[PDB]
């Protein structure tokens, strides 16, 4: 019985690994999630200058989940670009690396200078199209003329394998048009569904008050909130994109929930606000209790159940 | 002290009605909620005829909350306008009637019928923007130049105040666009925010199967999951339209959670799920809840806190 994946060129323990944004802003926090037992991790999405991000306080978490407007908070693509070329142990797990720069260009820059990297050392690129276009617009990923502007430019620019972080989608139309999109470029092997279901509002019902500052108080979703929206945009995706892998966000608080992203879909299986909450000792629980169904259920591997949700008649 | 209120020209006991589709499909559902505690009802979104819609199971709930995908079953528009006509007790409470014609020239054919019985019998209309859109099209809703025009086609044939349910939105931008479009409709009195959050997907792990049968097992969310798009939903409105009535919908189990509605901007507040889990028994126990929390705060009136959520600095 095992957990082990081959994806990508690259050999992984198991499928978990940190949400992009969760214990990876810092050299320490690199360092913490190569120490623990997830499968993989990924850096925290980043931008070509350092951002100190949103005032405080910006992030919230309650049982059913959290709420955030970080705004991108980050120490700039210079210091994650050398964790990835000098700093980061490749013997221990592979590492994804997330950019989220604010106009095309800015991701047109980065990836030329992650390019060598990348092919040198294996780094892997996850691109955030659930981001910042031109204020008054809505967010790159609900933009499709944008969307595929960026994936043109940045599949000539960097002119390897890479992903792309998606945001949920509620609609079957919009379903359709975004694989179509994704479709069209053959260099988009893995499409990571999904991130923050946005501009929630969380009150606090005793000081009749938001609970973050920015936005007053508009900010993003995950956690127990987005499990089924998370499902659905995995086994949407997985259905639609026949030629990429889909790697599942939303919602992971126990290894029920991974073995769900797996039937639905999902190659590796991602942690946020879990991760947040309970520190990098959930990754050895989430192991044990993902391995504990499939030895209920008499699988031995993840492709024995990968994607194979039943339908109903 | 009581929760009476006027609006819309109307008096309601209280600001608690059941949200469409809820317990008000048949002549039998709607003597029971007439006979309930809440301040309104309101009646299943009709199409001119009869509808069987979509193969069972159809709708399942979860200590989380519920999915559906009931594909618009009802009695046909004939009998709805038939119990706002002649067999609904007005001295007991308002009603409202939902339309959610397949095209704009349903609508405008339901519309033209409803206008009489509304003069004389003052029933109001809510008009569901989660319909039927042309080829390759998302739900009306989401794609604004479609509202514009069946709200356009609506106000000129119905001639009269009405209100319209709308779909969550996620992203700032369209909140914008969203709520230009209605305030270019002065009959646009009321705004219901929100309808289910579509298309997601609930699986169950012993299983391995998806819960409910059409649409592969995709259906709209309602209930605990939604609370926080709805709140956001409820205040991005009551903000942007302040010329028109904001009713909340989304996530309402407790006085606690119609509070955080309420200071959201909502005038009126619709209960879906947790009233098809515990029956219409919740009506008695929302207002008992909300007057608790208003008597713990000194709150005399829901004028007092109506909108009045706190932002930080
Ligand atoms: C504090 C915080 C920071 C985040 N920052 C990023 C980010 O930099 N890039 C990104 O792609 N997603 C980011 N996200 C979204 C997560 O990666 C993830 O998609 C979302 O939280 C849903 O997963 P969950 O339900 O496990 O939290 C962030 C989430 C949180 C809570
Ligand atoms: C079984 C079912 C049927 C529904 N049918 C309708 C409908 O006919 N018209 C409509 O506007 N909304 C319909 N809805 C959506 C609800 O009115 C409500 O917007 C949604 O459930 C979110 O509220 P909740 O969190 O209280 O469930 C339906 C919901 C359910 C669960
Ligand atoms: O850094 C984040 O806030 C963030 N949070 C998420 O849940 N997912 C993401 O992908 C990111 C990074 C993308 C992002 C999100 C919000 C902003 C933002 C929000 C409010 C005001 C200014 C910036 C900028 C970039
Ligand atoms: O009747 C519904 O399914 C329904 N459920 C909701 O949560 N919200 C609504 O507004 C509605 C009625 C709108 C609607 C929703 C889905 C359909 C549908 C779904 C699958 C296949 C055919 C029609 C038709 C109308």
């Amino acid at each position: 019985m095992c957990l082990k994946l081959n994806l990508l060129d690259h050999v992984f323990a198991n499928p978990f690994m940190n949400a992009a944004g969760v214990l990876c802003s810092t050299e320490e926090d690199l360092r913490c999630m190569t120490a623990s037992s997830s499968g993989a991790l990924v850096s925290k999405s980043c931008t070509s200058a350092p951002r100190d991000g949103n005032p405080e306080p910006r992030y919230m978490a309650f049982p059913l989940g959290s709420i955030n407007s970080m705004g991108l908070p980050n120490l700039g693509f210079d210091f994650y670009l050398k964790y990835a070329s000098d700093l980061h142990d490749y013997s221990k797990k592979p590492l994804f690396l997330s950019i989220s720069g604010l106009s095309v260009e800015e991701n047109v820059a980065m990836v030329r200078r992650l390019a060598p990297v990348a092919q040198e050392k294996g780094v892997l690129l996850e691109l955030n199209l659930s981001c910042p276009n031109v204020p008054g617009k809505p967010q790159v990923a609900y933009d499709f003329e944008a969307m595929r502007t960026y994936l043109q430019q940045v599949s000539l620019a960097y002119g390897l394998p890479f992903g792309v972080k998606m945001p949920p989608y509620f609609d079957i139309a919009h379903f359709d048009t975004a694989a179509a999109v994704l479709n069209e470029f053959p260099l988009v092997k893995f499409v990571t569904c999904v991130n923050s279901v946005g501009n929630g509002l969380v009150i606090d019902a005793e000081s009749e008050s938001v609970v973050i500052k920015p936005k007053q108080g508009f900010g993003g979703l995950g956690g127990k909130y987005i499990l089924p929206t998370a499902l659905a945009n995995v086994n949407a995706f997985y259905r639609r994109c026949p030629d990429k892998l889909v790697f599942g966000c939303g919602g992971v608080y126990s290894g029920e929930d991974a073995f769900l992203h797996i039937l639905a879909g999902a190659s590796m299986v991602q942690v946020g606000t879990a991760l947040q909450e309970e520190g990098p000792g959930i990754f050895t629980r989430l192991e044990d209790e993902l391995l504990e169904i499939m030895a209920r259920k008499g699988y031995r591997t993840l492709e024995e159940f990968r994607g194979r949700v039943k339908t109903i008649e």
